């Protein structure tokens, strides 16, 4: 349990041996979460990378976040993807949320706190809580199998994680700044290992 | 009946089964009417969609708020179509408030706060009492004949409807969203029925 | 005699019939002048239209404030013409002011409170007092003659004349809504009669 | 010598035949200087014109500031001339402050308030004291030989000059029109002689 | 040892033979630092040029600030470089700071206080503490073969140099104007030698 409040993970280059494991206190299957980050790279008119990567022993992409060159935003749960469009690249660092709720399929995606619209993915399936969580690389199995053309390259920081839908008010809390206390990860109490060239640094953004 | 402040209703997928049918204490024909609503969608620079859909047993397009792939805003009242062009897309959730009076034919359209120029359009008309008002479906018939390639496919709310013009300084009221009671559909006093996939949600937009 | 303070007049549809006629109650042959008025149409990038028509019986272009497609603002006194380009349409409301002085034959147009360079016209003329004062048409004649294809389809209001050049301190108080005493037309004091499809509504602008 | 203050010399056709002379109570050469001034045309995209002319018997261009067309300003010292070029019109009055020190060679050019980069010119020069100084058209030789393709359509106010060059807390305070004490000509006790078409108007610009 | 607050130097024409080499007594070989200062050039778009060079007898580009044309910044560390790339350029003043850690090879590039990404120089180097540090000229010998192509044509001050990594926080003083204590390079207490066309100024930023 280590608190990383200002500190980012910072991945220098390019490489398919540095990556951080964030380890969650294992559970019964998630019906619901949230995830919210920050991230800063420059790879986005480049190519594609993983920002943020959860496997379960039989599913690879049990939960992906990524970014895919032309494309945007990509999001996928229990292997099935959908796409949230992205015209216009940003310079500058970013924050996201997103999260996603079986009972309904409904999935959010929260960027420099501005919601996109709602769209629908994997309306009752179930998360499973046997689960590797990885930043830095996509896993293409359980803890492994990493590609170096999908490896981050910048800072990513401030990652939490809950089990249940955030409101548009809590989301604006933990974009501005406020008090919460994540049930899943929590940036604040961190449990983690790191691999490879990964630095621990002060964060660039505020 | 149920206070809809401060919630939406999501339509996360294409469908010609999923609506929200709005109900009226409807009693006198109408010579006037404003509508004002919140939509959010990302289906503008891929097909066209239908915002408010009301219809009456003599005229499925009795008042039709529509957008057009390539053209912009069009505007039903009793069958016929009246344009008002958008250059360009914004992909963001807008406020649309539309009003038309009998007596003169005016038609004024309200986008954000701001107004499009006064056009003419069914002079002398009235527009049927006895509707079936329907978000997220364009009908074909009372209640029905809704076409996939129409619905639309994003979120709605604040949708209110008076049966009278509004004035400039009360749409200007409407818009930043002091005080008002309207008295022909009341976003805080609502009636209605929920058919397919849509789920009511705390909404996106301020 | 009306105080037309907060109301426009709404010219809904294209037509040779619909014209208001505003009269001074004056006959003063005219050595200066300033002409101010708030106007909103699409027209602007499909075709020209008449502004604010002043015609005398010796001349119909007496005082002419019009639209010229690819243009930008025609301005003529005596049936002699200046132009004031404008490479890019507003689609929004404008408000005008625009003014003339024989003695130097300077001429100032303002457009949304800030000056055109000064140009020079008509030196040494005098504006003939016996006016008919038209806006939604073009005259070709005193009082008539109109073609419907410079006609103004919007609104226009807020016109005030007076028989002397006003000053650019008294032009950005009747732009910032201070207030004035106009000596020939007054918006708060007029007296007109309006002919066809002419409507009279609250104004769109502030 | 009179108070020109809130006052613009207007030249509202092109001719060859109007201009203003300033008159300098000048004896010693000049090692430094600044002139400062505001001016409004529209003529920037269609050819050139003179902003201030100051010649002497043995040099017609001993300080010009032009506009060349295509290319932006000009700045001349002695005939020798530097650029300061401008990609983008902008089509609204302009103040502009211009320096130069024998000492250095230094040149400094401002424009509303902002400095461009410091350039060099005439680096040991002295400029001649008997001085003809001509607003509105470009001298080739002492007090004439004018060209109409060169004249100033517009206005041009606020001229001040010292004999030394301003700091750029000093501009500051001379954009904002903080109190200053021009010692070569001073726009609040100027001393001049108009001929041809020039009127004297309350000046457009704030 | 002189106090530069508030002045800046200026190089007003291209040459080869203009430059101002900083001293200080530094003994210790470098495993980290930060470079700040403010340069102004219109040169940007033209061609590149050099902003801090710091040579040693073993690397003429030990730490090189340079700026190439159509590209952006170019950072270099003991001849190793990277880009940070810059597609529309700043035609006004800008503030810098730069920074490398040798324990991890990280490179932060500052611009007006904003951070570009985190990238990767030179891990485990060392910078020698035997230099040549020049402004106004690139090295390709230790303190010599200036190239005119890549001379600087404008303004720098504010000159600052540490022998660690200035935090996010600490480059916020920097650049918000909050009093520091440099340890390497101090503007407050500057020591140096200048050859050529090289000019003492108040400074044009704030
Ligand atoms: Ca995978
Ligand atoms: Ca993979
Ligand atoms: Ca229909
Ligand atoms: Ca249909
Ligand atoms: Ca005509
Ligand atoms: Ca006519
Ligand atoms: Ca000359
Ligand atoms: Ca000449
Ligand atoms: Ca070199
Ligand atoms: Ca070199
Ligand atoms: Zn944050």
């Amino acid at each position: 349990q280590t608190d990383m409040s200002r500190k980012a993970f910072v991945f220098p280059k390019e490489s398919d041996t540095s990556y951080v494991s964030l380890k969650a206190p294992l559970t019964k299957p998630l019906k619901a979460f949230t995830v919210c980050l920050h991230f800063y790279t420059e790879l986005s008119s480049t190519r594609g990378y993983s920002i943020f990567s959860y496997a379960t022993k039989r599913q690879d992409n049990e939960i992906l976040i990524f970014w895919s060159k032309d494309i945007g935003y990509s999001f996928t749960v229990g292997g099935s993807e959908i796409l949230f469009e992205v015209p216009e690249v940003t310079v500058a660092p970013v924050h996201i949320c997103t999260s996603w709720e079986s009972a309904s399929g409904i999935v959010e995606f929260w960027v420099d706190g501005k919601p996109r619209v709602r769209k629908s993915l994997k309306k009752g399936y179930t998360v499973g809580a046997e689960a590797s969580i990885i930043l830095g690389q996509e896993q293409d199995s359980f803890g492994g199998n990493f590609e170096g053309s999908q490896s981050l390259v910048g800072d990513i920081g401030n990652v939490n994680m809950w089990d249940f839908v955030l409101s548009p008010d809590e989301i604006n809390t933990i974009y501005l700044g406020g008090p919460f206390s994540p049930n899943v990860l929590n940036w604040r109490a961190l449990k983690y290992e790191v691999q490879g060239e990964v630095f621990t640094k002060p964060q660039l953004w505020p």
